[PDB]
C-alpha cells in the first residue's frame, strides 16, 4: 500500500464502523441521566437465573448482528475465503463487541446502558457470574480512560476481528496482508493525530481471549443446569458462536451470503 490509499482505508474502515455501530455515540450519552432506580436495581437482582441469562443473551445477540453487518463492509473482509470469514467472526465477533461495549459504559458513575438505562454491576447478580461481570466492567473501565475517539475504535475493532493468528484459517497470508494494512492505518491515524501514546495503554490481546473464555465457561455451567431453557429461549446464533456443541446451526453461513 501507498500512503494515499493508507489514508483511504482509514476513510473506508470509519465509514463501515458509523454504517455499523447499532447505537450512534451520542444517543447512548443522551441517556446518561437515565439512571435505574434501587428499585428497579433490586428487581433485576430478583429476575430468576434462566431469565436473566437468555435476555442478556438476547441483548448480546443483538450487538453481535451489528459487528456481523461491520465485517460484510469491511474493506477486503468479504475477498477472504467463506472458511476465514466464519473463522474470523466466531473468534472475533464477542471480542468486538466487548471493545463497542465501552461506548455505553459511563466511567464517573460506573454503570453501563442496558435495556433503556444506566445500571452498575448490581444490576447483573441474577446471574451468577459476578467475575465475568466485573472482568468486563474493569476492561470498560479501561478503555474508558483512554477517551477513544469513534474513528479509533473502528479501526481498533477491525484489527480486533482481522487477526491472522485465529486457528484454523486458510489463507493465513491474507489476512496478514489485510491485517498489516489495518494496522498501518490505524498506527497512521494515531500518529497524524498525535495519538501514538495509547498504543502502550491498549490491553494486551490475551485480555481480550480471556473475557471471551469467561464466557464461554459460564455459559457450559449454565447450558448444564438449565439445558432445556438454551434449547428452546436462546437465540440460535448466539448458540452457534458459543454453545457445545450448538455449533449444530448455520446462521453464519446465511448472514454472510445475503445481499
Ligand atoms: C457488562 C454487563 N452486560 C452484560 C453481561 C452479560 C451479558 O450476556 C452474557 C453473559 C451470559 C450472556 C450481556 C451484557 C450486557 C448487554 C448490554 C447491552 O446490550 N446494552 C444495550 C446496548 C446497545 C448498544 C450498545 S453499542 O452501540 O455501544 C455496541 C455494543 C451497547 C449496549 C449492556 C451491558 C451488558
Amino acid at each position: 500500500a501507498s500512503l494515499t490509499e493508507i489514508e483511504h482505508l482509514v476513510q473506508s474502515v470509519c465509514k463501515s464502523y458509523r454504517e455499523t455501530c447499532q447505537l450512534r455515540l451520542e444517543d447512548l450519552l443522551r441517556q446518561r441521566s437515565n439512571i435505574f432506580s434501587r428499585e428497579e436495581v433490586t428487581g433485576y437482582q430478583r429476575k430468576s437465573m434462566w431469565e436473566m441469562w437468555e435476555r442478556c443473551a438476547h441483548h448480546l445477540t443483538e450487538a453481535i448482528q451489528y459487528v456481523v453487518e461491520f465485517a460484510k463492509r469491511l474493506s477486503g473482509f468479504m475477498e477472504l475465503c467463506q472458511n476465514d470469514q466464519i473463522v474470523l467472526l466466531k473468534a472475533g465477533a464477542m471480542e468486538v463487541v466487548l471493545v463497542r461495549m465501552c461506548r455505553a459504559y459511563n466511567a464517573d458513575n460506573r454503570t453501563v446502558f442496558f435495556e433503556g438505562k444506566y445500571g452498575g454491576m448490581e444490576l447483573f447478580r441474577a446471574l451468577g457470574c459476578s467475575e465475568l461481570i466485573s472482568s468486563i466492567f474493569d476492561f470498560s473501565h479501561s478503555l474508558s480512560a483512554l477517551h477513544f475517539s469513534e474513528d479509533e475504535i473502528a479501526l481498533y475493532t477491525a484489527l480486533v476481528l482481522i487477526n491472522a493468528h485465529r486457528p484454523g484459517l486458510q489463507e493465513k497470508r491474507k489476512v496478514e496482508q489485510l491485517q498489516y494494512n489495518l494496522e498501518l492505518a490505524f498506527h497512521h491515524h494515531l500518529c497524524k493525530t498525535h495519538r501514538q501514546s495509547i498504543l502502550a495503554k491498549l490491553p494486551p490481546k490475551g485480555k481480550l481471549r480471556s473475557l471471551c473464555s469467561q464466557h464461554v465457561e459460564r455459559l457450559q455451567i449454565f447450558q448444564h443446569l438449565h439445558p432445556i431453557v438454551v434449547q428452546a429461549a436462546f437465540p440460535p446464533l448466539y448458540k452457534e458462536l458459543f454453545s457445545g456443541g450448538g455449533e449444530k446451526h448455520k446462521i453464519l453461513h446465511r448472514l454472510l451470503q445475503d445481499s
